[PDB]
């Protein structure tokens, strides 16, 4: 029960799990906002607030490959966004059930934003574009920190992808500190790829997806998006995410030298702990915030209080996190079929509806186990499972 509540959209607010809220950065409406579990929200809202040069209606060439779909209705009524809710909601539960996913929302959630936001390197200090700003039942508002958001996407509505804010010159995704992340999905379309068969990728797949993402940089141990490999242009951060195969296009000697510079990162953080003498804010003492960066990093503490990082204890850690959170091992722990190859050249765009159980189960996804789709990843066939996946138009 990682989700502990059945969550409606049209529930009362309580401040505490069901709120509205506002998104760091301009003059913006209040959303209506669900903590599923501590640190991570759900915003059943297509994501027009954070990136301002960006209108839903189609553009005048849609180009995203192999497929895109623009809908700028998608998402606009208090029934799609119940449905948007309960869909997320599923897709964590579902993740949650296998044990490697258990082990990487674990470590999301764990994997608090460093304090570093303080113009001195002895004071602690909370970056505000970590937090949100909670409306109470009692009309006020109160800043939460907060490691997950999973937003409804921008106009392209089966482009997902992880985003963040950034600070100053700090490299937050990539300097060990991490960032809050927020997740561009849709649990109500899929995808298609081929296999030998017309087939939809499974949406705990591509929302696991994003998820090793958000855990890459939640731990500020993201590749450089400018980091990229030919492949007959694809990004280093992508091929670690996806695995198999395209994982070892990577050479062990950059492989080791990433490992060696993020060991060193976390060293920076440690020291910057021990070196600490103040903290900003009422909330939380210096003490407490030590010993949450000590959980996060897998910290050393000896008898005097002072930090150092284990090197077991990162490898470990920077191991699971780099080269066991990957979309091929998820694949192979649901049981489902899912492409080969990072790139896809299936021209296929499915509406889906996952939240009645006659049609996807958290165990079995769509190859729900006592039905002939239980066969040969039949569920995933559009053609023979098609009342389950509805063709719409390729915008490219
Ligand atoms: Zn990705």
């Amino acid at each position: 029960g990682f989700v502990n509540k059945q969550f409606n959209y049209k529930d009362p607010v309580n401040g505490v799990d069901i709120a509205y809220i506002k998104i760091p950065n301009g003059q913006m409406q209040p959303v209506k906002a669900f903590k599923i579990h501590n640190k991570i929200w759900v915003i059943p809202e297509r994501d027009t607030f954070t990136n301002p040069e960006e209108d839903l209606n189609p553009p005048p060439e849609a180009k995203q490959v192999p497929v895109s779909y623009y809908d700028s209705t998608y998402l606009s009524t208090d029934n799609e966004k119940d449905n948007y809710l309960k869909g997320v909601t599923k897709l964590f539960e579902r993740i949650y059930s296998t044990d490697l996913g258990r082990m990487l929302l674990t470590s999301i959630v764990r994997g608090i934003p460093f304090w570093g936001g303080s113009t001195i390197d002895t004071e602690l200090k909370v970056i505000d574009t970590n937090c949100i700003n909670v409306i109470q039942p009692d009309g006020s508002y109160r800043s939460e920190e907060l490691n997950l958001v999973i937003i409804g996407p921008s106009a392209d509505i089966i482009q997902f992808e992880c985003k963040s804010f950034g600070h100053e010159v700090l490299n937050l995704t990539r300097n060990g500190y991490g960032s809050t992340q927020y997740i561009r999905f849709s649990p109500d379309f899929t995808f298609g790829f081929e296999e030998s068969g017309k087939f939809a990728t499974d949406p705990a797949v591509t929302l696991a997806h994003e998820l090793i993402h958000a855990g890459h940089r939640l731990y500020g141990i993201a590749i450089n998006p400018n980091r990229v490999f030919k492949v007959n242009e694809v990004s280093f951060e992508e091929l670690r995410t996806f695995g198999g195969h395209d994982a070892k296009f990577i050479d062990s000697l950059q492989e080791n030298e990433f490992r060696l510079y993020y060991y060193n990162k976390f060293k920076d953080i440690a020291s910057t702990l021990n070196k600490a003498k103040s903290i900003v804010g009422t909330t939380a003492s210096l003490q407490y915030m030590k010993n949450v960066f000590k959980e996060k990093y897998l910290l050393s503490e000896d008898t005097s209080g002072k930090f150092s990082v284990d090197k077991l204890k990162f490898d470990k850690l920077y191991k699971m996190l780099t080269e066991i959170y990957t979309e091929d091992n998820f694949v192979k722990f649901f049981k489902v079929l899912n492409r080969k190859t990072y790139l896809n050249f299936d021209k296929a765009v499915f509406k889906i509806n996952i939240v009645p159980k006659v049609n996807y189960t958290i165990y079995d996804g769509f190859n729900l186990r006592n039905t002939n789709l239980a066969a040969n990843f039949n569920g995933q066939n559009t053609e023979i499972n098609n009342m389950n996946f509805t063709k719409l138009k390729n915008f490219t």
